[PDB]
């Protein structure tokens, strides 16, 4: 089992961590959602599908940066929400194919009241997603972290 970003960077075997870079809409006024999907970036698969069945969560979100100061949110994965930042990990999402599949994260973050001018730096930490592997062959369990960075600058009206 291993993952890969769109541009490239891909976690081995055993997991490890990765940068993710995402384009967020430059503005965004309080109340509206900004929203930070993951599937179109982050992708994984199966190395031995015929035999074993991989399992995958998320085990864990939190925010860091702009999002943590001025933003609250929810994570959507595989269709459910949950609060973000996480309190507990997730149902897992099958992959039993070595054909990459989306990881199904995304994130829907509205601005407090309070925010005004530049909320989210560019090039800043915005979150730490941690993906979990397991299956249903042996004891591995596996952290695959991944650090997702602002490619630009986020505006919050007054
Ligand atoms: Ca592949």
């Amino acid at each position: 089992f291993a993952c890969k970003t769109a541009n490239g960077t891909a976690i081995p075997i055993g997991g490890g961590s990765a940068n993710v870079y995402v384009n967020l809409a430059p503005a965004v006024n309080v109340g509206q959602n900004l929203v930070v999907d993951l599937s179109t970036q982050i992708f994984c698969h199966n190395d031995y599908p015929e035999t074993i069945t991989d399992y995958v969560t998320l085990q864990r979100g939190s925010a860091y940066g702009g999002v943590l100061s001025s933003f609250s949110g929810t994570v959507k994965y595989n269709g459910s929400s949950y609060p973000f930042p996480t309190t507990s990990e997730t149902p897992r999402v099958v992959y039993n194919s070595r054909t990459d599949k989306p990881w199904p994260v995304a994130l829907y973050l509205t601005p407090v009241s309070s925010a005004g001018g530049v909320a989210i730096k560019a090039g800043s930490l915005i979150a730490v997603l941690i993906l979990r592997q397991t299956n249903n062959y042996n004891s591995d369990d596996f952290q695959f972290v991944w650090n997702i960075y602002a490619n630009n600058d986020v505006v919050v009206p007054t």
